[PDB]
């Protein structure tokens, strides 16, 4: 039978919620269990695909083709389960469904209404995302106490009498701030939140508190006084320096094994081994290189969340400490190639629009000439390319038809175009001379994309003649993937995107191919 | 161990809870459990002794001499347990008894708060009250949702945590309004009673719906699915016309059987024969006779609960129904006798000042110059004293010294002014020549006093000798209880109060006596 | 006619109200208004004389007195107005008052109930606290959202409808939180607070936020948007170093204005120049000195609140920064006089008990011998007495009856044993030939007192022999005010409080000379 963890937050957002929940279910997986996560968002827009970067951060790719939250990037990184489709979803979902259904006429003429209709849909739902697991963690957006929200609440709520109280938990996330006058940690927040949950009708099981310090055991009786929460269920989680630590944390205070209690399982003790290894290499670096990742969104860092923990997880793979300087493109583009100097090595993420792209591709002339390690992911690989055709190939401004509809030279081009996005995982083929063959140590590879423009195969025989070569191409119509650049120590670019794949327990080997070849040519400039 | 019942009520007051929660003690003292009732008032009073009869109704007095309310009366009129002073008490107690402390010094300098130490005031006094039984059946007064009672509700709350809840339930009491104009019982009432119920902290066990119809099974459904109630606890009250068909109904829906499943006890199945026997008795009279009431305070009839419940239990026993009409004794004062005509019997109860005693002392003279059965009860007694001292022994304006100080005449005084209220159950010793000795059937009777004044053994052997007979004496000074007028077909006037002990299932001999004395006169005057 | 203004806090407790309040009323007072302050206290205790120092903090003592809360000795800090009894009251003051009148019979055998009496009796209160002045504030002790304050808020609404809106504003204090995680401060606590504060009954006028920074103006926008607020009315109020800079932050921001327009009151200009005078001359101190304090209470640094600030008030006139050291007594008991060392001067401020009394001794022996400047206060009059005739007198382990009741030399002791509190002000009258008429220069001074034991008159004249003078007297029983040592720089002990009448723009004569003396040994001492 599967057993439902209903996580929400109170007082404040920004409270680390998906990683708590990454994090309790990353225990579970640890006793052996069969868990998975699912994100409900309470936003109007039906899939993020149209919500730009910076505003929400990167979108995460599944290995079947949706587009999600960063959270989903959190759950990836911290356990085993492959997410897809059902593991996130929207209020703008649940309703676009649920209207479409009733112009169809499914509903017989019937009046639609939310508490019958909507929570129908949102259990119907989860259901499906949760079915045959034994744990189910589901994370609810907003705060409790808003008007966005109340949908799910109530959902989950007609879901837990449903099911039966001895296969659903409700844990609650606060704030205890620390007010420096009195010097105390103030639990009155948390006490109104705990009032406010009630009021919608849910009773809280477990009692996590955020705070700058450890909760003292004073502070957590009185909240289990005045919670109806045990007191052994109030758990404190202090902001850590690392991530990583905070599994380690919650399984030392017991959430595990009194989880385990009330849903009745008998699995074996939690094995961390694989966390503390993870904690101990990254306490101990021995190097320290410095790279500059060159874009476009360089405002809101959470655009690049997925390509920072890469890699960083690289270095960690690879036993340095990796520093990531954000430069702007524009930057790049005025003031010149001043700001370039001083870096190890230089990435190029990804990106939409024409904005910074002529920086970009100053970045990735400069990097070709002076031989800095550099890698292109998605745009970068489009950059490079045209940086490749113009000043090495003479192409005379040769462009991408994205930006400039007819510049007589579309080196990048819609498939159509060669004088519909592609999403999800693909396989491509390596070539057996090139580095990557010799960094995956694998024929073949499968990673995922979310491009529109390709390169085109017409103009692309005379780049290969001028020196370019390809190092993966596609199944069917032998679209490049990898390109390389031979005289060089590493210039690795790839249309696809590699971060959606780099675990901080398996890593991946292209940074940290990447990040080593930034530490020898380090080593070489010093 | 001690299961405790927390009985609340939300939407409007006076939907009956003293009765809902003795029908429930009923229903668990047929089954051979030990239980007990205990009512929590929000008033700043200390004891209703100052309290007025126009305000909340009579005082009930108990055994050992504590004033109370009419609950406890409704309690002792259903189960077999002797109320005290344990069970009853109001804010402003505790707040008195809190106070008391503070100024002696028990705090020791400590703040003290409404959450620790009210709260602890309040649990303290509930905790004694319910020692020793089996079930204790907890009553607050005021509706969820007022300032007046939360101290109370959180009280209780945190006892249900500290006892277990395994041996605490909580029961709420709603409205569910008909509306005439779409023809439906409508549930949005308690849907927002049990959310308000449940933002103080408290979740309901059991639902009980209170309407003029029976709720319907769909209604029941939705409160279920609403209210975190299971369906089978959503349990449905209409208005009746017997409060003795309560029992029957409650157990009829299988209430005892739920509260008996959740507290883990094996009893035996109710036994219900008694309060059968009752509904039988009272659903088939065979006469009707007309009781004249004349009091000050007609107004308010809860000022006469007990002893308009204590004529219909004699009506009962004596199988015939009894209509109470009352007659105010300002209409007798100015009117003249002409309202007391077309009475079977005549009944004077107690009171206190001098307003309307005038047309008491009228009624008295009527029935004994008309030989209409009479009865007196506390006041009743000394307005007959006085109207046979003055108009058939010629004392000039005997009256008492409560009411005018120097009437040179003192037949009702003080004990002191022989020419501090008596609280509590005494005992009296019958004459074996009179009425009473042949309707008790006993050497000796216990009853209860609320009085101040005194009849005077100085002017006592006057009046004995003019004809009037004494019938009970008390046992230290003899002071006098019990009169009689022999050349009378019934008229027995008493000191204290037979209605504090009359109950529909053992009745009262004195009332009984009364109801048949008017039934007799009824037939004779045809 | 009066204006009333309500000052409410939510969230979290310890924001700072009475400050805020102070400085508002400042502000207010610098404009020619007559304006008062007074505290409502949600304690069961009837006055703070019987609750501890180490939990609240220091007992302030009124001109007629009364005893109070630190926030008045605040308020008689910030304005020029003179509390009393009426400026403070608690919840269990207005229950005692009810309780009193109800068995006392003064309302007429009418149930007495929460929301008429309690509030009209609170109602009462604040109108004769408020009666003859232009402007009243009132702040309301507990957080919005407690059991504890709900009568106190209900008071105040009904309060609000009857006197009218034109002149009644509601002023509420939340607490804007900061997150190092997102880097920025939230609203959703203000937002909820504003929330419960309508389902109470009140709509806020007045917002101010507190915060370690000062608020965007975004965020402020927001809080207008959701809080039925003028974005005008918004009022950021950020951590200072000094509280004397609050009424210029509040002025900056426009709150007088607003006050003033909604008031309809026309007055001029506000003036603040003599609080940047006060800024100033704490912004430039020339010296530095460092002043050992030994007391009982030193865990609660409350409990000498008005010591540290009369302290620092003296330091402001003399120009000279002040760095105050908490000794414990039982550490001078147990470790000895190690701790007093490096000290400029010594100050032992008042309590009651014998522990720590030993240490206090040894204190003033250390001083009076080491010729360190010496200030008591209260108790540490009476230790600088019994050292100076044990160790000085030869008087063989002379105490006071309070500690042993029979020593044989009974130098401190009740009026009655030589061989009830004196409170409030009274009049003193000093001696020409000491330090303190330079001091005061004035023939007679007018101080407050908090004291039972004296000084034994009895055994006065050998002390006085002995060396010891006597520099100020009572006026009926020539009961020792004031002490003196000759053969000391400067050797100063009071019976009375002088800490109770320090005001930052005015100081106190005594502290002067203290850090004075302070300032001179340390130059003399380098
Ligand atoms: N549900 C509650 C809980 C507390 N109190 C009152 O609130 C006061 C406590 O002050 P406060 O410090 O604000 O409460 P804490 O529980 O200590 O909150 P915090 O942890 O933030 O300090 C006490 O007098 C208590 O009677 C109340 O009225 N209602
Ligand atoms: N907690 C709830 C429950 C009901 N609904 C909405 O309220 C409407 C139902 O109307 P109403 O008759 O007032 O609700 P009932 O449950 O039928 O209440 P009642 O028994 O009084 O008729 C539905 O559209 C439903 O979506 C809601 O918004 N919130
Ligand atoms: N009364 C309100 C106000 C806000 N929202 C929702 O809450 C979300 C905003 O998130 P949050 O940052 O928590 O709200 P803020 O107003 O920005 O609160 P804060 O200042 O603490 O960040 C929005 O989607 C909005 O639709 C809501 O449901 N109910
Ligand atoms: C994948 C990415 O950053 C988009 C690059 C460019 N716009 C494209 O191919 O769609
Ligand atoms: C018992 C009663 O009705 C009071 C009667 C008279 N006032 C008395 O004796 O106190
Ligand atoms: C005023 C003070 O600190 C008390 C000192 C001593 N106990 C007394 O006189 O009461
Ligand atoms: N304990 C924690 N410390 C820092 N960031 C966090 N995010 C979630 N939980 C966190
Ligand atoms: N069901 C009911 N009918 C009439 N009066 C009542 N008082 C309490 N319950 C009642
Ligand atoms: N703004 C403020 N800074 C510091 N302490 C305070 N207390 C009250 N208001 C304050
Ligand atoms: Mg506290
Ligand atoms: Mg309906
Ligand atoms: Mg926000």
């Amino acid at each position: 039978t599967t057993n439902y963890i209903f996580v929400t937050g109170g007082v404040v957002s920004s409270l680390g919620k998906g990683i708590a929940a990454a994090s309790l279910a990353a225990i579970l997986e640890a006793r052996g269990l069969n868990v998975t996560i699912m994100k409900l968002d309470p936003y109007i827009n039906v899939d993020p695909g149209t919500m730009s970067p910076i505003q929400h951060g990167e979108v995460f790719v599944t290995e079947d083709g949706a587009e999600t939250d960063l959270d989903l990037g959190h759950y990836e990184r911290f356990i085993r389960t492959k997410m897809s489709r059902r593991n996130n979803f929207t209020t703008g979902r649940i309703y676009s469904d649920v209207l479409r259904k009733e112009r169809r006429g499914d509903y017989l003429g019937a009046t639609v209404q939310v508490i019958p209709h909507i929570t129908n849909a949102i259990k119907e739902r989860v259901l499906e995302g949760g079915e045959g697991h034994d744990v189910v963690l589901v994370e609810i957006g907003g705060t409790v106490g808003d008007i966005e929200s109340l949908p799910f609440l109530e959902a989950i709520r007609q879901m837990a009498v449903e099911i039966g109280r001895e296969h659903t938990l409700f844990m609650h996330l606060t704030l205890v701030p620390y007010m420096a006058a009195s010097g105390e940690v103030k639990t009155k927040p948390t006490q109104h939140s705990v009032k406010e949950l009630l009021s919608i009708g849910i009773q809280p099981d477990i009692l996590i508190c955020r705070s700058d310090r450890a909760v003292p055991a004073n502070e957590r009786a009185k909240i289990a006084l005045f919670c109806n929460v045990p007191e052994k269920a109030v758990i404190s989680l202090k902001d850590v320096d690392s991530i990583y630590k905070i599994p380690g944390l919650l399984k030392s205070q017991g959430l595990d094994d009194y989880i385990c209690k009330r849903f009745s399982l008998n699995c074996p003790e939690a094995n961390l081994s694989e966390w503390e290894q993870v904690i101990f290499e990254e306490a101990n670096p021995v190097s320290e290189v410095t790279i500059g990742m060159v874009g476009k969104y360089i405002e809101l860092p959470d655009a690049y969340k997925s390509v920072i923990e890469a890699l960083k997880h690289g270095g960690l793979k690879n036993r340095v400490s990796v520093n990531i300087k954000l430069i702007d493109s524009q930057d790049v583009e005025t003031r010149g190639v001043e700001i370039l100097k001083g870096l190890d090595a230089i990435l190029v993420p990804g990106g939409f629009g024409y904005r910074g792209v002529e920086g970009m591709i100053t970045t990735a002339r400069f990097a070709r000439e002076n031989n800095i390690p550099y890698l292109g992911i998605c745009l970068g690989m489009q950059v490079a390319l045209i940086d490749y055709a113009r000043h090495v190939a003479n192409m005379e401004n040769a462009n991408s038809t994205e930006f400039v509809p007819d510049c007589k030279y579309p080196v990048v081009a819609l498939i159509t175009e060669w004088r519909t996005m592609r999403l999800g995982a693909q396989q491509c083929q390596l070539v057996d001379d090139s580095l990557v063959r010799q960094l995956y140590n694998a024929p073949t590879i499968v990673e995922r994309h979310r491009h529109r423009y390709e390169v085109n195969n017409m103009l692309l025989k005379q780049i290969e003649d001028a020196g370019l070569r390809v190092a993966g191409r596609s199944g069917d119509d032998q679209l490049v993937e990898i390109i390389e650049v031979p005289n060089h120590p590493w210039f690795v670019a790839c249309q696809f995107h590699p971060e959606f794949t780099s675990t901080p327990r398996d890593g991946h080997p292209l940074f940290a191919g990447f990040v080593k070849a930034a530490s020898e040519f380090q080593k070489r400039q010093a």
